[PDB]
């Protein structure tokens, strides 16, 4: 379900994002390469990057683009906390091209982890943050469903 949160909450996971949203394109380059190396049957679902080995692709435009537009979802979502039709409308506008496609909910949640482990928080600013991640991945997945009506 769609869970609100807290103002201190609210005021955790933009603490937590703070460092990344100082660095978000040179985060995303660094935690897109760790999930396509920790889980490389992954790459194949980027056409663009399809066919050559990580090393050779994790320097090129190509590669950084699809990083960085994965955290500025992330980044737009954590603008839009307090602010749960907007948070609602970022996922939605982005969720078409991911209906489409053969990917797994292991595939995001892996995704997922690795964007944990890349934030270390601590457990007070990990638990509001996994907040804004079950709200996200509700949204998300409603929208894979066929359910995204409620939030477009
Ligand atoms: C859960 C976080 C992710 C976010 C925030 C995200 C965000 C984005 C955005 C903004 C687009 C482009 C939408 C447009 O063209 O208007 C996109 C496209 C796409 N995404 Fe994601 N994405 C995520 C996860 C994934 C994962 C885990 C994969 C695959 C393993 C994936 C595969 C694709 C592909 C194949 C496309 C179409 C573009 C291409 O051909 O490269 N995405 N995503």
């Amino acid at each position: 379900a769609f869970v609100g949160l807290s103002d201190s909450e609210e005021k955790l996971v933009r603490d937590a994002w703070a460092p990344i949203h100082g660095d978000l394109q040179g985060t995303a380059n660094t935690v897109f390469y760790n999930y396509l190396k920790k889980y490389p049957s992954n790459q194949d679902k980027f056409e663009t990057l399809k066919g050559h080995p990580l090393d050779e692709v994790k320097d090129t435009a190509n590669f950084k683009l699809i990083a960085g537009r994965i955290f500025t979802i992330f980044d737009n979502c954590v603008k839009n906390v307090g602010n749960d039709k907007g948070f609602q409308k970022v996922i939605a506008d982005m969720s078409g091209p991911h209906v489409a496609r053969p990917i797994t909910h292991g595939s995001y949640n892996d995704l997922r982890g690795v964007i944990y482990d890349s934030m270390h928080l601590d457990s007070t600013h990990g638990a509001a943050w996994n907040k804004m991640m079950d709200n996200f991945f509700y949204v998300f997945y409603e929208c894979l469903d066929g359910r995204c009506s409620q939030f477009s």
